């Protein structure tokens, strides 16, 4: 019934099938859908996830309008996500006024100082990361990167926010389809919101963080903060600092392997700023510009978010286009990062895109790997530091080459989340 | 899970059973529940319709705060009602900005002038109402009031808004449980919102009001007005002008019958202002004060709405009480109209409560038969005029006495909506 909203507004888009909308088109993944749609319809198009209208925009001013200018007023919240349960109070899932309070309460966790407090602490598990890697390198056995990176990433997040120290080769107490049917049956979300389909593992263990850091800064600031809400924020932070940190690290190492000129040119800078394999510090990391380039260029090819979303909470007319209340506005971050109308040879890995000679010819509303505006990635600065500190210690000791079973070229997960089809396996040699 | 919100806030209320909340207590009707709860817990209490917290308030300043002071900001919308379908666009069901536009677009329908245009037109079907009554009076047969009143009321609404003239003794083309399960399964509302469970009778007939009045004033003002939205507003107006007008008229005549001193004292005023059985006009109706008293006192005993409701759309602290977002605030209009801490002998029918000698000792936030603030009854003035014009022509010609089968004392419908258990049947004699 509601499948004529874009036929009405004169906005092009793929013809939706009843009930399904255009979800059958996701058979190649969200990214191949947005890339094709970006070609088919232009700067603006609209489709339907079930009965839910999605408006895709690609205009830098419209994107600046949505994510920044009209954030607090109209585009405060993301698509409703359920069933969540108590996790409705998580910052990334909370809406309107409740989200504003959580954003203020958790913002001072990633100040330039609180991050600088974390550099002496992060410098530990990188040496566990090297020593765990020196074992699988002295034996000529190819290495699953996400295993030893995730083992590292998990070690970082548990201490940077709480303080628990665990080598992630022994028992790691941290375990963690149908979401398609959720889009045809979003009416089933409130259904599952009563049968408590939301494990009690950390729901009582992290709840029993009696402690009698991020965990410190929460009870210290407790219209204040709750406790079951404190657990939910811990779950969000623990996931992000693990999966996002590890997945991107595998992405970077795959590119350094298939582009050995970029791997050596980066190794030459690390030994320069840090001679005699010096331990990386807060200020020596921010000095390395080629490392910043390699990180940014990998995030162009693999923005793990793929899409930025905002629910339009009332009728508006942004940049000369009427947008009705309830529409989910979408920024195809993946399709924008590979749009040839902005990037030269956009499928190629070229870190020189982000050189200070060329970093000005890049629109920060086309390149948006961390979002933008008041609801951008809250851990953007931390994640950049945690990854870079990891990249320094690893490349200071090991080089990386492709293996026989290394998937070249890498296929993206044609499924839901931005991951590789096959895991990233590379040979590791010792310098 | 959410059954501790009032246990937390220190707000008293009946202990909710899981899933059901306190809906089993509705076995005597909403009114006997609110009256008892008003006694048990005092100025403020809270219960649960399923999993849905309801906060009942009785404080005149708090009521003034909710319905008027913080209407546009926090208490804009009523409880979500579904499945509705296209009727989501009806003014009484629409929310926030969409409702503001509809309220402005439909407000000038009931100006003092547009109503005055309707007095010469309403004066027709009252004579059909008398002539239909003179037949069942010359025969000594008791009369079902709501039949001949509803036949009258329907005749008024179809012409006052569109223009169609029909004696309501021939075929009337206007026909019109589980809502309890809706409260335990409000998660099922979005479910039914896709299977179009919302007849096409006027959905295409009223949609085919080509006309090529309320209907006039809609296309004339067509960020403007739509057409399927035009149908929905017609359905709302047609129901209200029928059921509310007829039901209250039966209520008034029952009270005049069981209180013949009030019936004669009212008949004496009507013949005074309108001698020689003069036709009532706009200004002769507004002059009759005892008729205004009888109308108001009946609306005290039988406020057909029973309850006023507002969804609290964000955290607030009104009159020194914190109220969390999502709570449905409720004004027990029925229980307030019979509260002995404001009314003397509140079960007795005493029109002298509203005499200009005593109409000042009445708080207009305790007596709220039409709501209050920007979202009060939009047809308040019209309905008062339509009923009073009907009461004049009827009492000018007939007196009313109780019958053998007349339910004395009247039992209210222990069910959902404010109606009598048995229909109102009274003997009609000719003056
Ligand atoms: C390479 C690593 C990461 C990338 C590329 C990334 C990217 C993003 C993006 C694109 C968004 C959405 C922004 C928007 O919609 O405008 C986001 C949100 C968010 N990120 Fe990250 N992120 C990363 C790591 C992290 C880390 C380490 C944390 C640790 C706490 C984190 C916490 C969050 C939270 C809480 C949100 C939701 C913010 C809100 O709704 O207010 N992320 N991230
Ligand atoms: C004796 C007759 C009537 C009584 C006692 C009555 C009472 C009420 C009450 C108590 C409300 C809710 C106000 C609030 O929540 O604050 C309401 C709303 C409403 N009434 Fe009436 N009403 C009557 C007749 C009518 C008539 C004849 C119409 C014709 C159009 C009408 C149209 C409406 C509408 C559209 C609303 C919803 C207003 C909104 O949501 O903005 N009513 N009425
Ligand atoms: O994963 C989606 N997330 C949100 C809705 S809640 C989700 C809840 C969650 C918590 C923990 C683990 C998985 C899921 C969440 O809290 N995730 C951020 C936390 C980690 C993180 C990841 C990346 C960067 N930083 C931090 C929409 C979204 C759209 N675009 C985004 C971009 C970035 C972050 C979130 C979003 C999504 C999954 C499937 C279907 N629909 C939505
Ligand atoms: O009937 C409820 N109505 C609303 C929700 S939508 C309802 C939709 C409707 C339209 C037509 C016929 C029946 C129902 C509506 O449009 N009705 C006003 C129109 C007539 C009218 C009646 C009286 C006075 N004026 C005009 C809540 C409400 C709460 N208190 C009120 C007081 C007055 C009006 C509405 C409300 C209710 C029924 C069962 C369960 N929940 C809600």
């Amino acid at each position: 019934h509601s499948h004529g909203l874009f036929k009405k507004l004169g906005i092009p888009g793929p013809t939706p099938l009843p009930f399904l909308g255009n979800i059958l088109s996701y058979h190649k993944g969200f990214c191949m859908f947005d890339m094709e749609c970006h070609k088919k319809y232009g700067k603006v198009w609209g489709f339907y996830d079930g009965q839910q209208p999605v408006l895709a925009i690609t205009d830098p001013d419209m994107i600046k309008t949505v994510l920044v200018k009209e954030c607090y007023s109209v585009f405060t919240n993301r698509r409703p996500f359920g069933p969540v349960g108590f996790m409705k109070s998580a910052i990334s899932i909370a809406e309107d006024e409740e989200w504003k309070r959580l954003r203020s309460l958790l913002s001072p966790t990633f100040t330039s100082g609180k991050l600088k407090e974390m550099v002496p602490i992060i410098a530990q598990y990188g040496d566990v990361l090297v020593r765990n890697l020196r074992r699988e390198a002295e034996t000529g056995k190819p290495v699953t990167l996400k295993d030893v990176f995730g083992a590292y990433s998990m070690d970082v997040i548990t201490s940077t926010s709480f303080g628990v120290n665990i080598d992630s080769l022994n028992n790691p107490q941290d375990p963690f389809p149908f979401f398609l049917s959720i889009t045809v049956f979003p009416f089933l979300i409130p259904i599952l919101e009563v049968l408590n389909i939301c494990t009690n593992f950390l729901r009582k263990s992290v709840k029993r963080m009696k402690e009698s850091d991020f965990l410190q800064l929460m009870i210290d600031s407790q219209k204040a903060l709750s406790d079951l809400e404190l657990v939910a924020q811990s779950i969000i932070f623990i996931f992000a600092g693990y999966e996002t940190t590890s997945s991107v690290l595998s992405f970077i190492m795959y590119e350094l392997a298939t582009h050995p000129d970029v791997q050596q040119k980066l190794q030459e800078e690390i030994d320069a700023v840090l001679p005699n394999k010096a331990p990386p510090t807060y200020d020596t990391v921010l000095q390395m510009e080629y490392l910043d380039m390699v990180v940014n260029e990998t995030l162009r090819l693999f923005p793990i978010a793929m899409r930025l979303e905002r629910v339009c909470k009332k009728d508006v007319e942004i940049n000369g286009m009427f947008i009705p209340k309830g529409v989910v506005v979408m920024i195809p971050s993946y399709a924008l990062h590979r749009d040839p109308k902005y990037w030269t040879e956009p499928e190629k890995f070229l870190p020189e895109r982000f050189s200070k000679k060329n970093k000005d010819n890049i629109d920060p509303y086309i390149y948006t790997p961390f979002g933008s505006g008041p609801r951008n990635c809250i851990g953007m600065r931390f994640a950049l530091m945690n990854m870079k500190l990891a990249l320094i210690r690893v490349l200071q000791n090991f080089s990386f080459k492709p293996c026989k079973e290394t998937q070249i070229p890498l296929k993206l997960s044609l499924g839901g989340l931005l991951q590789p089809e096959k895991p990233v396996v590379l040979k590791v040699e010792s310098r």
